[PDB]
């Protein structure tokens, strides 16, 4: 980890073990061994940071095989692994829309963290530490998000306003503030089949889904790119259509009941702020 969070824990240690060299009996110590690899690990995702999407299955399959090959110094330890192990399987359980899965693990990275952020603050954070936090809160609004319609069927306006309290952004509010300020007809998250997970303010628009399923079949392609924002006029319906793809299986799509251009900015740009806090990618580049 050419960061810092991870070098100055690698440059303690770098003095430290100058130290026992006083007395022995644990010399034999796979730690140095285990921090080798879990930074190599890092190196790897901060790598990944560029590619459009990130396929977490395969990183939380890769993180349980170094872990398993070693079962203060160790309680540390135990907790950063442990975290980012469970954050890397919550996020691609959301990946999957998977509702009651990915509430378990995300509520074990959040629990252990608060409870690490707790017993810190009381005896006095590394930017590692604070990723991991800045990748929790992501992942928490991301969930908020993608099952808010479950989450508000589920529980009490009370338990709803608890959640939504540490939901950092509140995407799900933003949404409505837009709906509101521009009459849009309706806003929704499509899962891909092609259901509406999340539709703003009413249910599903049945009568645009004929337009709105058309629309992604043919722009698929600039859809996956995931960084562009499709725009589509029906004047046989006087209707305007905004989509964007922040990940491969999440369609976002704004309709208008009446034209609107493909060149009204802050369409597209309140379209590319939802986008972009939903991105895996973007936030294991601020690794670094």
């Amino acid at each position: 980890x050419x960061x810092x969070x991870x070098x100055x824990x690698x440059x303690x240690x770098x003095x430290x073990x100058x130290x026992x060299x006083p007395h022995l009996s644990e010399q034999l110590c796979f730690f140095v061994q285990a921090r080798m690899e879990i930074a190599d690990f890092y190196e790897k995702m901060y790598a990944l940071s560029t590619q459009k999407f990130i396929n977490t299955e395969e990183l939380v399959s890769t993180l349980d095989t170094i872990l398993r090959k070693y079962s203060p110094l160790e309680s540390s330890f135990q907790l950063e692994v442990g975290v980012l192990s469970h954050l890397l399987k919550a996020q691609a359980q959301i990946s999957e829309w998977k509702f009651l899965p990915s509430l378990v693990t995300l509520h074990n990275a959040h629990t252990k963290l608060q409870s690490w952020g707790q017993t810190f603050e009381k005896q006095r954070p590394p930017h590692l530490f604070l990723w991991l936090m800045k990748l929790k809160t992501m992942l928490l609004a991301k969930f908020s998000f993608y099952f808010h319609e479950a989450l508000s069927r589920q529980t009490t306006a009370s338990e709803m306003k608890a959640l939504t309290a540490k939901a950092n952004p509140d995407l799900f509010g933003k949404i409505s503030s837009f709906i509101r300020k521009y009459d849009a007809a309706n806003v929704s998250l499509i899962f891909d089949q092609y259901p509406a997970v999340v539709s703003l303010p009413s249910d599903r628009p049945v009568m645009h889904w004929p337009n709105v399923i058309m629309i992604m079949t043919d722009r698929a392609s600039d859809l996956n790119s995931l960084e562009k924002v499709v725009h589509f006029y029906d004047d046989k319906v006087q209707s305007t259509y905004f989509l964007t793809r922040p990940e491969p299986h999440f369609t976002i799509v704004v309709i208008f009941e009446s034209k609107k251009s493909e060149r009204d900015s802050h369409f597209i740009s309140f379209l590319n702020e939802l986008s972009l806090a939903l991105k895996n990618p973007k936030v294991f580049a601020s690794l670094k």
